[PDB]
This record gives C-alpha cells, sequence and structure tokens, in this order.
C-alpha cells in the first residue's frame, strides 16, 4: 500500500534515539518529527524480533482513548513516562464523549478521547495550554519490512 | 494550583498500604478513603524514582474506558487483581456508550464507559449490584512533590 | 448464574494450547472456538493462582476500546502479539464512535469500538477485510472455579 491504514487516531513515524532491553521487556525512546519525544514498552521478544536498534525508523501507534489530557500537576508527579505539552487545535463533541487535538511544539498533533464532562471540568478551548499523558505500555510499535 | 485537574473520571487519594518490588516492576496497595483497596502495578523505575513507600499518601488515576463492570461472575475467577464491588448510582446514555457511576462501601465512586448494549445487557439500573474490574497495570500513580 | 455477565463486547472461551511463564510475566496461548488463536499476557502471579495450564479451559475478556482495526498493514510488522483477520459484518455509528463487528475465520465475532472518521479513512463496509489487532496484556483471563 502507500501507507499502514489502521483505526488508531495516532501514528508517528519517528527514529529510535534508545533502545533499553531488560530481561522482560524493553523501552524503546523515539524521536518524533517535530522533535517530540515518545517512549514505548514492549516485550523483549519484540524487541528481538523487530529488530530493533537505536537508530532504525520506527511507526509508534496509540489509540485516542489511552491519551489522558491534564491542565495542571499542581506539584504531583506521575509514573506515566509521556508527559507531551501543547495547545489545543481542535475539538470535537460527541454525546458522551469528545476528541480534542493537541498541536505539540515541533508541529506534530496528538489526538484523546475523553468524556464531555472532562472538557468542561477541564476548561479546554482552542489555545489553551494541555499536556497529553500516555503510559509507556500503551505504545504499539510498527517497523517497515 | 487547588488540586491536579486531569480528564480521567477517576483520581483517588489513598496511603499506601504496601510495597512489592521485583526486578521488572512493583505492585502498589492503596488504601483509598472509604476503606477500599486498590492496587497498581508500576515500573521499577518509577518506585524508585517517586519515592514510594508503604505509608506515603498518593493519588490513583483511572481512565472511564479502563473499568470493565461485572455483575455475575458465575463463579469465575479473573486475572485483574481489582474488583470493587458496589451499587450502581447514575447512568448517562450516549450514542453507542454510556457512563456509570457505581457507589462502593464506603463511599468512593468510580466510573466506568461502557457500550449501552451492555448496560441493557447486564440490567443496570440505580441500586443494582456490580463489580467494577480493573488491572492494576491500568492503574497511572501521582505523588505530590 | 447461567453464564458470567460482564460489559466486554468480547468474551471468548478457548482451551489453553501453551503456557509460557517467565519470572515476571506467562504468556497464555488460547485456541478459540473457530480455530482462531488469541494470545493472553498475565502476571505470574495470576498463572500460579489460577492453576492455569496447557489443556484447561479458560475464557478470554477483551474490552471493545482495546481492540484497534487495520487494513492494510504495508509490510509493517508489530510489537502486538494478536492480529486475527476476518471480514466486517455489522458497523453501528454513535456520535464520535462506531461499534464494529468482523467475522473471523472459524466463526468467532470481534467487536471493536473505534471513532466514525477511522470508520471512513479505513472504507470499511460489510464485506470488506480488516484485522483486529490486540496487545495479549489487554487480554484479561477467566478460570472457571
Ligand atoms: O482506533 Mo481509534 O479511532 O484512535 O479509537
Ligand atoms: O459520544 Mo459516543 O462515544
Ligand atoms: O479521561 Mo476520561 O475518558 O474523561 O475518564
Ligand atoms: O465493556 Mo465494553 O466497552 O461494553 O466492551
Amino acid at each position: 500500500g502507500s501507507h499502514m491504514k489502521i483505526s488508531a487516531r495516532n501514528v508517528f513515524k519517528g527514529t529510535v534515539s534508545a533502545l533499553k532491553e531488560g530481561a522482560v521487556n524493553a523501552e524503546v525512546d523515539i524521536l518524533l518529527g517535530g522533535g517530540d519525544k515518545l517512549a514505548a514498552v514492549v516485550t523483549l521478544e519484540s524487541a528481538r524480533s523487530l529488530q530493533l536498534a537505536a537508530g532504525k525508523e520506527v511507526v509508534a501507534v496509540v489509540k485516542a482513548p489511552w491519551v489522558l489530557l491534564m491542565t495542571d500537576s499542581s506539584g504531583y508527579r506521575l509514573s506515566a513516562r509521556n508527559i507531551l505539552t501543547g495547545t489545543v487545535k481542535t475539538i470535537e463533541t460527541g454525546a458522551v464523549n469528545a476528541e480534542v487535538t493537541l498541536a505539540l511544539q515541533g508541529g506534530t498533533e496528538i489526538t484523546s478521547m475523553v468524556t464531555k464532562e472532562a472538557v468542561a471540568e477541564l476548561g479546554l478551548k482552542p489555545g489553551a495550554s494541555a499536556s497529553a499523558v500516555i503510559k509507556a505500555s500503551n505504545v504499539i510499535l510498527g517497523v517497515p519490512a
């Protein structure tokens, strides 16, 4: 095909900047288009089978409902590895849910599915600041064949 | 800020009652407000960096779509660590999805996003009994700075 | 009860064809009804407590929003363990989301919740080919008591 056609709202192309393998799992640090950084955690088995290595090109795939949005950390530090700061670009409201797209510094867009109550409570609006919070274990990797 | 403002429908404050670290991951057992217990699984790296320890205060964050609802286990035992029993308090139906809030014994409320077909099939209604089923690996932790 | 009543759209009965335990986690390979294969990853603790073994009957539970749909891999290989190919049987559109059901070869049906934009972009329609992509870590297991 011309590309990979997958339902996930967020499919990023990038280059591995680091590969950190343990005996069970491996942490893959990816440098995205705009300069944004995204970490993924995959099994050791996958790191070997996909032939991962620093410097190789990969795709990182994150479904919309897996992305949490945060506006005020209030000093808290979280266990999720990926905290990407950006500005709200688009909100489309559904019945219970809504789709929010943030623009990150560098130009990458990330899409989150949250409740319409969350949009309301967070005060989201075009231009508002917010961070996308993604567990590295919720990032699926792809490698070209 | 006055608090942490995050999209997740479920943000619980609690105290760590146990910390169980292995070489890869760590199990964090949290005692919530009402007496409810919730287990989270985080990387070893996070357990060290966040300075986790039994007796310390934490926040546990669970997105709505990550909570499954069960009414009849029919004798089955599941691999998910958190099975919290409660009574239905609120259901708001959307187009395909719905938001269900359960009250747990002690007073904590938990919110789940499920399909409207699931609500129908389960026979959910105010006062019905049901359990929230949450994998401990789907619980994100926060620690005050 | 007559069965297990749980919200997840996908609850499959099967027999364990392989059990692969490591020091942290265990991979459980399940042979489903129609001949379809599904892999689950659970803690070692659960594999021991549930008394898992090859040849035993289990239930595998996957929430709808945890299933990604793919139509053209374009040569890419992914880190998710489960790539199940099938044909679209039913789509019900909501406001922002939609529910897609695929029929797999053998007769098993799998349901995915994706955005209505994904349905549009993928060109989904009754009879179209598509694969369900599920991380083995997003499969919850149940064992009869
Ligand atoms: O696969 Mo989706 O359309 O990001 O939920
Ligand atoms: O971040 Mo949510 O999906 O409003 O619980
Ligand atoms: O628990 Mo679900 O989101 O109705 O598959």
